[PDB]
């Protein structure tokens, strides 16, 4: 049908916004801290603490299969990836501290990507 075509056309669209969105978080990422999934071969008990686990690599293969259907669904794994770091790791580390640092710098991000997301409907 042709209403099915014009919003496949958002989704892509949406889609195009989110790897601008996804880009600019993970430059806020310099050390790429979170550019991979936790090795389970090298922390090894990592599931028995992180239920949920989530990394860059993992949001754009979902991101690139047009996988998110809204704005939420993504903040949703942006917000794991932090949330989990602060949880597993302890408040004096360099993991923990990437994470609030990550959280901090991409609200600015995030605040605008919703006004666009909004705005262009
Ligand atoms: C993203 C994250 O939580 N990383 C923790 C970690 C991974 C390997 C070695 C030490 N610590």
């Amino acid at each position: 049908s042709m209403e099915q075509v014009a919003m496949e056309l958002r989704l892509t669209e949406l889609t195009r916004l989110l790897r601008s969105v996804l880009d600019q978080l993970q430059d806020k990422d310099p050390a790429r801290i979170f550019a991979q999934p936790v090795s389970l071969k090298e922390v090894p008990d990592y599931l028995d603490h992180i239920k949920h686990p989530m990394d860059f690599a993992t949001m754009r293969k979902r991101l690139e299969a047009q996988g998110y259907k809204n704005l939420h669904e993504f903040e949703e794994d942006f917000d794991l990836i932090i949330d989990n770091c602060m949880k597993y790791n302890a408040r004096d580390t360099v993991f923990y501290r990437a994470a609030v640092r990550l959280r901090d710098q991409g609200g600015v991000v995030l605040r605008q990507a919703r006004r666009e997301v909004d705005s262009i409907g």
